[PDB]
């Protein structure tokens, strides 16, 4: 109960900032997550023995892929911790609990491949989940882990609170399907402008949570330029492996996934920032003003990519 997790002075302070990088020491990442849980939710919200066993089973069920890995899971949980800590009074007890877990588990058992590739390959998961394929798998994997002996971190919840937390996590994980992000942001933009946005409307809370999940999931674009630039290598590592696999199926991949079209990455990145990232952090800053540092850092990285095109780097 009185076993408070503590970090070195530099991490203790920088972990509070949106642009924190969790570092290259894998064995510190569990402690970084518990630290964030204990500060974002409390020391009582979970049994430490169960949470630890849950974290290590989650870790075991992330694959050794270039980007969609254990580091990504913990990085996305940290962005969410930063949002929650800067918006203290806007979120319920169950929401603080559910959202950090949701972020940690949101890419469980990812193979490094898109829903599009699973469909064209005719992977069994495409037959099981026709839409948001990997995201329905990520949630399935989360439930299975919770049901392992001594892994149910939610044990102390009532049938009503347990169903509520599992429902927050499901919606949160499904929202990380980028195909669903575009419509969700449009609706939130419209609602925000017409003044219909009501955080007592559960249907509206869901949409704002979904947008927070997009924001956290894409947060590599909100890091300091060297982190953003070096993460891009890992992101494109997976994209080019998928393009290779598309060519194995006799299908020319889109330029984004074609390793022959490496020259086109910087422009491809401008399109992503302008069409996905900046709109995401723009709408999020409108609903949740304290998240403005994510938008600012994103625009900074947009500028750096434009500098890359103009031969300035
Ligand atoms: N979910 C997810 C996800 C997956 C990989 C990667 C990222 N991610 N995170 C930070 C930056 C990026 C990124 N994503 N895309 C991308 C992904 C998916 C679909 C797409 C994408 O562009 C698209 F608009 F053309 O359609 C392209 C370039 C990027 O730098 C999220
Ligand atoms: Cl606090
Ligand atoms: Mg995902
Ligand atoms: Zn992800």
């Amino acid at each position: 109960g009185l076993m408070q997790f503590t970090l070195p002075v530099r991490l203790c302070k920088e972990i509070e900032l949106f642009h924190f990088d969790i570092g290259p020491f894998e064995n510190m990442w569990p402690g970084i997550f518990v630290y964030m849980v204990h500060r974002s939710c409390g020391t009582s919200c979970f049994e430490l023995e169960k949470l630890c066993r849950f974290i290590m089973s989650v870790k075991k069920n992330y694959r050794r892929v270039p980007y969609h890995n254990w580091k990504h899971a913990v990085t996305v949980a940290h962005c969410m911790y930063a949002i929650l800590q800067n918006n203290h009074t806007l979120f319920t007890d169950l929401e603080r609990k559910g959202l950090l877990i949701a972020c940690l588990c949101h890419d469980l058992d990812h193979r490094g491949f898109s829903n599009s590739y699973l469909q064209k390959f005719d992977h069994p998961l495409a037959a099981l989940y026709s839409t948001s394929t990997m995201e329905q798998h990520h949630f399935s994997q989360t439930v299975s882990i919770l049901q392992l002996e001594g892994h149910n971190i939610f044990s102390t919840l009532s049938s009503s609170e347990y169903e509520q937390v599992l429902e927050i996590i499901r919606k949160a994980i499904i929202a990380t399907d980028l195909a669903l992000y575009f419509g969700n942001r449009k609706q939130l933009e419209e609602m925000y402008q017409t003044g219909s946005l009501n955080l007592n409307n559960q249907s509206h809370r869901d949409r704002v949570i979904g947008l927070m999940m997009t924001a956290c999931d894409l947060c590599s674009v909100t890091k300091l330029w060297p982190v953003t630039k070096l993460t891009a290598n890992d992101i494109y590592a997976e994209f080019w492996a998928e393009g290779d696999e598309m060519k194995k199926l006799g299908i020319q991949p889109i330029p984004m996934m074609d390793r022959d079209k490496k020259d086109e990455v910087p422009q491809g990145q401008l399109g992503f920032y302008n069409a996905v990232a900046i709109p995401c952090y723009t709408t999020l800053t409108q609903i949740l003003p304290p998240t403005e540092p994510l938008l600012k850092a994103c625009r900074d990285n947009l500028s750096q990519w434009e500098k890359v095109i103009r031969g300035e780097e």
